[PDB]
Order: C-alpha cells, then sequence, then structure tokens
C-alpha cells in the first residue's frame, strides 16, 4: 500500500538524521530525587524519579560502568542509547533525557504505571484469543517498524511489555537492539524465546524477532510457553527438535500461524518474499484493523488500575540501594560516544 511504502520512508529519513547525530548530555542527576526501585539486574537497575522543576516522573535506568565492562557489554549498551534516542514509534517507550558521570550511564523513560504484560499474565493465567491478538498485532506493527530501519530487537519476553494508560503497549528495553543489515552473531536472549540459530552459534538475521513472536502468542493465549522445561539445555532441546503440542482451546487459525515456529529460517513467516504481509493477511487477524490499532482508536481489553502518573503499586518491591558517584573518572574512554 503506497501509503504505508511513504509512512516507512519517511520514519527512515527522520531516524538517519538522529542516528548520525546523536543528542548527548541532556539532563544531570541533581535535577531529580529519587523515588522507588522498579526493578534491579546484573549491571543496572531502573528506578522511578521526580523531576524537581517540573514535578513530572519518569523511569531512570542507572548502568554501572565498570560492571557494564566486566560483564561484556559496552557495545551493547552504546547500541541501545544511540537506537532509543533516534527512534519514534506509538508502541515504543519514549527516551525523554540522557547523561552520564564518573560512576554512571542514565537513560531517563517516560513512566508507564500499569506494570509489565508479564504480572497481569500470571494473575489471570492466560488470555483469551481476542484479547492475545490484540496486543500481538502491536508488536506485529513495532517489528514492521523496526525492522524497516534495519533494526533487530532480540529481547521479546512478557515483562518488557509495559501496560499504558489506555491499555496499549509500550517496549521496553532496548539492550539488545542493534542495526543489523545483513547477519550477526551475538548470543543473547532469555532461553524459552531464543530461535534455533541462535541456540546452534549460526549467523542469523531479523527472523529471529518473528520466531520470538511466535513464542509470545502461545504464552499469552496457553499460560506457558511452548518449550518449557526445567533447565536451558533441556529448553534449548525442545526448540531444535521441530515439534510443538498445541493446548486443544486454541483455534485452528490460531495453530496455523503458530509458521512463525518454523526451525527452518528461509521457511519462517516473516522472512518470506511478502515479509510481514504473510502475517497481516493471515486468517487469525482477520478481525484486526490495522490502520486503527496504530491510531489507538481500538479500545483495550484491559485497563490498569493505578491512582496516578506516581503510583508503583503495579510493580514490586527491592532492597534499596545507594546511587553513588565517585570523586574520579571511571571507563571515560570506552563511553565517550554516549
Ligand atoms: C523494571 N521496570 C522497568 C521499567 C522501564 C520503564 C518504565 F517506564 C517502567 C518500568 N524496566 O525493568
Ligand atoms: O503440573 C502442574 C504444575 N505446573 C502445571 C501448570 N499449569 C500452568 C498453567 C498456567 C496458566 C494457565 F492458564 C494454564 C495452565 N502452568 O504450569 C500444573
Amino acid at each position: 500500500q503506497e501509503s504505508v511504502k511513504e509512512f516507512l520512508a519517511k520514519a527512515k529519513e527522520e531516524f538517519l538524521k538522529k542516528w548520525e547525530s546523536p543528542s548527548q548530555n541532556t539532563a544531570q542527576l541533581d535535577h531529580f530525587d529519587r523515588i522507588k526501585t522498579l526493578g534491579t539486574g546484573s549491571f543496572g537497575r531502573v528506578m522511578l524519579v521526580k523531576h524537581k522543576e517540573t514535578g513530572n516522573h519518569y523511569a531512570m535506568k542507572i548502568l554501572d560502568k565498570q560492571k557494564v565492562v566486566k560483564l561484556k557489554q559496552i557495545e551493547h549498551t552504546l547500541n541501545e542509547k544511540r537506537i532509543l534516542q533516534a527512534v519514534n514509534f506509538p508502541f515504543l517507550v519514549k527516551l525523554e533525557f540522557s547523561f552520564k558521570d564518573n560512576s554512571n550511564l542514565y537513560m531517563v523513560m517516560e513512566y508507564v504505571p500499569g506494570g509489565e504484560m508479564f504480572s497481569h499474565l500470571r494473575r489471570i493465567g492466560r488470555f483469551s484469543e481476542p484479547h492475545a491478538r490484540f496486543y500481538a498485532a502491536q508488536i506485529v506493527l513495532t517489528f514492521e517498524y523496526l525492522h524497516s530501519l534495519d533494526l533487530i530487537y532480540r529481547d521479546l519476553k512478557p515483562e518488557n511489555l509495559l501496560i499504558d494508560q489506555q491499555g496499549y503497549i509500550q517496549v521496553t528495553d532496548f539492550g539488545f537492539a542493534k542495526r543489523v543489515k545483513g547477519r550477526t552473531w551475538t548470543l543473547c536472549g532469555t532461553p524459552e524465546y531464543l530461535a534455533p540459530e541462535i541456540i546452534l552459534s549460526k549467523g542469523y538475521n531479523k527472523a529471529v524477532d518473528w520466531w520470538a513472536l511466535g513464542v509470545l502468542i502461545y504464552e499469552m493465549a496457553a499460560g506457558y510457553p511452548p518449550f518449557f522445561a526445567d533447565q536451558p539445555i533441556q529448553i534449548y532441546e525442545k526448540i531444535v527438535s521441530g515439534k510443538v503440542r498445541f493446548p486443544s482451546h486454541f483455534s485452528s487459525d490460531l495453530k496455523d500461524l503458530l509458521n512463525l515456529l518454523q526451525v527452518d529460517l528461509t521457511k519462517r513467516f516473516g522472512n518470506l518474499k511478502n515479509g510481514v504481509n504473510d502475517i497481516k493477511n493471515h486468517k487469525w487477524f482477520a478481525t484486526t484493523d490495522w490502520i486503527a490499532i496504530y491510531q489507538r482508536k481500538v479500545e483495550a481489553p484491559f485497563i490498569p488500575k493505578f491512582k496516578g502518573p506516581g503510583d508503583t503499586s503495579n510493580f514490586d518491591d527491592y532492597e534499596e540501594e545507594e546511587i553513588r558517584v565517585s570523586i574520579n573518572e571511571k571507563c571515560g574512554k570506552e563511553f565517550t560516544e554516549f
């Protein structure tokens, strides 16, 4: 459709202008009050903060430079910030500011108070097909956008999909996203969502995101992932096997679409001559109005319960640790471009 082709051509022009001249150093730490830890990992965490002059709330991702170096995440961290400052799409969390100091790297993002899709899925058990289809359509459009910019996302899982005040998705965590025109080789991603070609250490491409969409749709509609097992090595054996079992409650159209979980990447939907259109035109999506979804004109199946833009009740509790800043600069060379 020409209107879609023209939209994507403008989207790539605007991305490239920011990609080639990235913003830097657009805030500082003492402009914000720290409120609460929203999540934690091996080299970073995310904290709710409030801007002291405007009163606006944000989610601030804080990375310790020395730990980034030690866990071999330098390039990944530079990818994350350079991509986030350049993209713009209705279903991607927005980067508002970025900066660094002697000790840390900071990405200040919009705060989405409805919490992770993962929490809501585990509460209710499983989503109906219409409810799963509403979220899946947003991921299909987001991947069409990212792939047209030559970006692979590589971290799709329910924990990275936040639910906003209108019940739509905001994708967060660009820590494994990368600009790739051909193949790439890094081992990364959560075990249950890895495509076979990642597990087998091959040069892989954007088809790994369409595989991960198949895992996400199965998990939303079943309540558990298709290759579940107790330990990673057992998960990986099931992934490479070519076999999947579907619950009897799945529709025949859903089973047929889940062409996404095709072990041969050269036969996988999203990676054929018609690209994303094989997914968008599949019978499981026959009731989906793609333009209305993009315009946020569809009524969502679920509106999260929260009291206001500072409420943290849809996130969980972590031990609260200091944000320390050394008097000496650490790892200045490695992070020059941030
Ligand atoms: O053998 C026992 C122990 N684990 C099994 C299990 N059942 C599910 C499940 C989750 C959500 C659903 F909607 C449906 C089923 N997850 O684990 C049952």
